[PDB]
């Protein structure tokens, strides 16, 4: 029962980032940004690759940190404390297609427009976006 | 052995900043920033004025999140693995002078200008810094 890190990962294609509905004890459907927690020894960059080719097999590449946001999960089966490190990247390929590779923990990848994001947001996400946050211009 | 998260304060007073020489088996007799552990369900807020308080007696106000770095010390006795949440802050009484208050972990604390550091720096400090990063502008 420490804090614990998690790594998230803005894919930033077009004016569009890549959103998926959780399958989790924590914000189950919510849509969340790919990732996962961060490995001992691992920087934030690898970390994001990493996490980001086994969630939805895509190469990413620029990998640049954005912020960093803490959330603790009050209301959970287990009390849980994440500290997520956002990181904005791009595709290495720009032609390629996410893939779903982790069904158990995901519903699907889709690109969302940054103006037309899909509801509901899992909820550190929602107070980041409510707070002004853009990862376009940060 | 799993990335922890630490919160470091970066105490402004004019042009300087505190820093202490660290006694610690990582980065030992280093200049360093007041910091601790973040703890379970605490905010980086909080966390900042606890550690500060325990380790200085300062009472600091106006805390802003700066940014957030990741700090691997592989040659440590223990390897070590921290993710450091660096928090911008101000003294309440700006005449409070700082007391060394755990002799133990800390060779004792002063204030520098930023344009005339001490050497040496703890590494990821001096990473930091040498990254361009300021806080009393970012
Ligand atoms: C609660 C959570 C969003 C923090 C960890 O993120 P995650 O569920 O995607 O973790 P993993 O991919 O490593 O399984
Ligand atoms: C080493 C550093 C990046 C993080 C740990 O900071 P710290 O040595 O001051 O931790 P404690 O205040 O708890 O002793
Ligand atoms: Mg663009
Ligand atoms: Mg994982
Ligand atoms: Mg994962
Ligand atoms: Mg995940
Ligand atoms: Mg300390
Ligand atoms: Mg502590
Ligand atoms: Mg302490």
């Amino acid at each position: 029962a420490i804090p614990r890190v998690a790594v998230v990962v803005f894919i930033l294609n077009g004016n569009s980032i890549l959103l998926g509905r959780r399958r989790s004890s924590i914000g189950n459907s919510t849509f969340a940004l790919p990732g996962g927690h961060l490995e001992f020894g691992e920087s934030f960059e690898e970390c994001a690759a990493r996490e980001v080719m086994e969630e939805t097999g895509l190469k990413i590449e620029k990998m640049k940190l954005l912020t960093v946001t803490n959330n603790v999960f009050k209301e959970a089966p287990t009390p849980s404390h994440y500290v997520s490190v956002s990181i904005r990247a791009v595709l290495v390929d720009p032609s390629q297609e996410p893939k779903n590779m982790e069904p158990e923990k995901c519903e699907g990848w889709d690109w969302y427009d940054w103006e037309n994001l899909p509801k509901p947001l899992f909820w550190p996400l929602e107070k980041l976006f409510g707070s002004g946050f853009n990862p376009f211009t940060h």
